């Protein structure tokens, strides 16, 4: 089996992408941020506190004759941002663009940090890092890909995330007709439940290519591009004005500034992010100076290849019993 799904930038900055998800019979459709830095696949419920639910769409078990409640079993998570949930589970079927799985794990929220409740347009997020992340208790559950993976055609699946437009999320199947050129495949551990690679190295702008090993994640649920200071620092070099701001909290820039690509390696392929991709805009309403979308991953632990990396590229998560992650320009 196959499927297929379209997902949309939330707002004018691809600050994050959701993707329609049919949960329960009959069908509760919620829209989800796709998240290859997680393992939970976690809604906004009708359990949710009440204070704490501001325009999002809300998933009903007791609407569901297919949902089960999963006894004693609770999950809370904490993101890399200070975000976090938590809540009870359930069993019910999902679907995502015609793929369906039976007796998927659907945390449901009883409490969401702030972060989330000021998000309207996220209605919850679809875990797809490994399962060995996964928070239920005291019973670890499967993700979504996990679940899929023996009655999908091949065990992958492809994020090909679009520029301040709509992309797609494919599984089970690749589209030899979104992409130019070769994939390039790279090796991925999993030892810390992520889809850890390394980057060959980097160039800014037309600059010599530097060739370093960069360990890092592919994440789609991280908006911005989290790289070592010294990477970071040789970029924005090469922006007239651009500083680091402490008040800020990171990079800024002129807005009325240009601004160089930033290619990374794979393998002895490149990937180039052009300018564009790395401006987010005003820091404030109005402000003429902008935030910048590479930023240091010294205060993180880790360095982050998020949506600004991976929406230059057709990136393929090959979840065969050796795992590994494809890259091709597009
Ligand atoms: N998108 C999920 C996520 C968020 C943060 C991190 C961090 F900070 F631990 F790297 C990993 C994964
Ligand atoms: N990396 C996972 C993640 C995704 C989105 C959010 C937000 F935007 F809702 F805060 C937090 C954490």
């Amino acid at each position: 089996s196959t499927g297929s799904a379209t997902t949309t930038p939330i707002d004018s900055l691809d600050d994050a992408y959701i993707t329609p998800v049919q949960i329960g019979t009959p069908a509760q459709t919620l829209n989800l941020d796709f998240d290859t830095g997680s393992s939970d696949l976690w809604v906004f419920s009708s359990e949710t506190t009440a204070s704490e639910v501001d325009g999002q769409t809300i998933y009903t078990p007791s609407k569901s004759t297919t949902a089960k409640l999963l006894s004693g079993a609770t999950w809370s998570i904490s993101y890399g941002d200070g975000s976090s949930s938590s809540g009870d589970v359930y069993t019910d079927t999902v679907s995502v663009g015609g793929l369906t799985v039976t007796g998927q794990a659907v945390e449901s929220a009883k409490k969401v940090s702030s972060s989330f409740t000021e998000d309207s347009t996220i209605d919850g997020l679809l875990g797809l890092a490994f399962s060995t992340l996964n928070t239920v208790s005291p019973t670890q559950q499967k993700t979504f890909f996990d679940n899929a993976k023996a009655s999908l055609d091949s065990p992958v699946f492809t994020a090909d995330l679009g520029y301040h437009a709509p992309g797609t999320y494919n599984f089970g199947f690749i589209d030899t007709t979104a992409y130019t050129g070769s994939i390039t495949y790279t090796a991925v551990s999993t030892k810390q439940g992520f889809w850890e690679w390394t980057s060959t190295g980097y160039a800014v702008g037309s600059g010599t290519f530097k060739s370093t090993s960069i360990d890092g994640i592919a994440d789609t649920g991280t908006t911005l591009l989290y790289l070592p200071a010294t990477v970071v620092s040789a970029y924005w070099a090469q922006v007239s004005g651009a500083k680091s701001s402490s008040s800020v909290g990171g990079y800024v820039f002129p807005c009325s500034a240009t601004l160089p690509s930033f290619t990374f390696g794979v393998g002895s392929a490149r990937i180039v992010i052009p300018g564009d991709y790395i401006d987010f805009g005003p820091i404030s309403t109005g402000s003429s100076s902008c935030f910048g979308g590479i930023q240091s991953s010294a205060g993180i632990g880790i360095n982050i290849f998020g949506d600004v990396a991976l929406k230059a590229a057709f990136v393929v998560f090959n979840g065969a019993t050796t795992p590994t992650l494809g890259f091709a320009s597009k």
